[PDB]
């Protein structure tokens, strides 16, 4: 039975159990994954308003010296670029990205979409022609499987992931394993199928719109946003746009459980639905870069143009 | 059919016959860089283009001898693995070669039978694609779409005019978006008859999805011999992007003052939807890795036309 959504954790709602597992507002969790770091800034003036508490530490500056600047002073070259790249009304999927040269952390990727009068940033440490080749052997796979296969084999390939899936949904919304790469070893999960409330009903409707989120590491504790409410609405902050957005607990300890000890995953979209999902699992932690994860990005695009087609030849 | 191309002593190309020109196999080259033929066994060059020796700096002879295997001693077996006999003709490899007389070369190759097509051109060595691929997918509409999609290659290009050009039901033409610097004719809104993409260049289109001129006034440069000694047929050069391009169509390109031309076919069910068209007054080859931008682009347009037309039917 649909359900709405309970009040995060934080604002006084209950803990997910197995029973409640589709309310979970899994798109406001108030907090992030700790290999980045998240400001939240007003979409007008520029005022930083949120930062993840280990923020000082990416950013190499104190909280109070943070919040006490406009973006308009700490990103001089970025500011009017996100301006423009971002325009108010804009669609919260909608992301701007550019590499800045800090000072005390090295190259950091910088990653900003808008959500209502809201400006994310998220920043992440950052670092020949696979894509290429990659893009026209996709293309001339013969038939659906070749092609599933061809997409796993590639993937690891670029990643080193220990196990790289191509998960399929049924129209109950279970899922099957329907070509793998896997590490030696590795018991397979091909054939195999999965029940419908194992990726519930607010998390596919999230991963039509957002197609790639991650766990870097099952085991980490989530760095809160403080202040953890947005100050213009005293409301929780929308995440669900955020790679860097914490994981579910839920999901942590199904993945722990598995032996798991980083995932990643890119959603395949097809006439607007949720057609599967390339699944990665590494048994340590494991942190993708933004460049690399890029590149998944693109085919996972290039993916679902190739499955519309190779399904279309076939009726 | 098709007329015998002129080399093969068949009919000059007039607006009379405008469908039976085999542009496929001209038997020669754009001259910004070198092709070579070779035998998808034995890794033996059988035809190469007279500027070999420019891009490659080898004399003349010592190539049309040798092998892949010694010519290419790492890729060889790439090419091998990556290009199985049996594959289509669309499926391209690529490498970047640090080779000694030419700082960097982009290689390309394709399979066609039993012959291997090795096309080399100068390269060299940010997020821009990144943000065009989240600015195509939120524009709500077909028309922003087209919008923004010329912008788009404009900025990663510096092209003078860059335009979507749709086909319609007839294979009539009509630029629905363009995207131009100051100081051009606008052609925007304006039709054009079928026959100006003639059928067996519609039908290349939808394969090889990807062409250019980089000079409208350079002469193409021979193949040598011009005929595969394999077949004693003409190569098949409808994959190779340094293809000779049709005289009738650059004089085309010529009368309007373009200098430089390329476009990317943009393929929904299976057909020829429409065409990313790029001018410039002045010639100008776009390096390799641009073009690979490009490509990108035409994929990613290729769906985003589809769901933009689905959410008004
Ligand atoms: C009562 C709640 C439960 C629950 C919740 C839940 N699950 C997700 C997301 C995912 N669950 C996945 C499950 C699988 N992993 C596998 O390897 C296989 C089969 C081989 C299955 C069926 C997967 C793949 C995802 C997607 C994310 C990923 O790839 O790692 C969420 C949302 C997480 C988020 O967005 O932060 C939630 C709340 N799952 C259950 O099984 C029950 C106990
Ligand atoms: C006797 C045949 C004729 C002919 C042949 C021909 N045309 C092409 C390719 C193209 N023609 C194009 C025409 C236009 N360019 C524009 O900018 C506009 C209008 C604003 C039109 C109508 C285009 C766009 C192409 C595609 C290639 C490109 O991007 O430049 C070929 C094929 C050449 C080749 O593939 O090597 C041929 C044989 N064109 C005519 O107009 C008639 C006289």
């Amino acid at each position: 039975d649909p359900l709405p959504f309970f009040p995060p954790l934080y604002l006084g709602g209950p803990e997910i159990t197995t029973e409640n597992c589709e309310r979970e507002p899994i798109h406001i969790p108030g907090s992030i994954q700790p290999h980045g770091a998240l400001l939240t800034a007003d979409g007008h003036s520029g005022e930083v308003l949120q930062m993840s508490l280990n923020a000082a530490t990416f950013l190499g500056q104190e909280p109070t010296v943070l919040r006490g600047q406009t973006l308009a002073a700490l990103l001089p070259e970025q500011w009017p670029a996100l301006q423009a790249a971002l325009p108010p009304g804009c669609p919260d999927a909608l992301q701007y990205r550019a590499t800045l040269d800090w000072p005390a952390a090295g190259h950091l990727s910088l990653t900003v979409h808008r959500v209502g009068e809201l400006l994310i940033l998220e920043f992440e440490p950052t670092e020949p022609h696979a894509l290429r080749n990659a893009m026209f052997a996709l293309e001339s796979a013969p038939n659906l499987r070749a092609l599933a296969e061809v997409a796993t084999q590639t993937v690891r390939e670029l990643t080193g992931f220990d196990r790289v899936m191509l998960y399929k949904f049924a129209p109950d919304a279970t899922g099957e394993v329907i070509a793998e790469a896997r590490r030696e070893g590795l018991h397979a999960f091909l054939g195999h199928r999965f029940p419908a409330s194992d990726i519930p009903a607010q998390a596919r409707a999230l991963y039509t719109r957002h197609l790639l989120r991650l766990t870097a590491d099952t085991r980490a504790a989530a760095v809160p946003l403080d202040p953890v409410l947005n100050p213009q609405t005293n409301a929780p902050t929308p995440l669900g746009g955020a790679v860097l957005r914490a994981t579910s607990p839920m999901h942590m300890q199904y993945l722990r459980n598995m032996g798991v000890g980083s995932s990643l995953s890119v959603s395949v979209v097809v006439g607007g639905q949720l057609w599967g999902l390339i699944a990665c699992h590494h048994q340590t932690p494991y942190v993708l870069p933004p460049d690399l994860r890029t590149t998944l990005e693109y085919l996972g695009r290039l993916l679902s143009l190739q499955v519309q087609v190779k399904e279309a030849l076939e009726h």
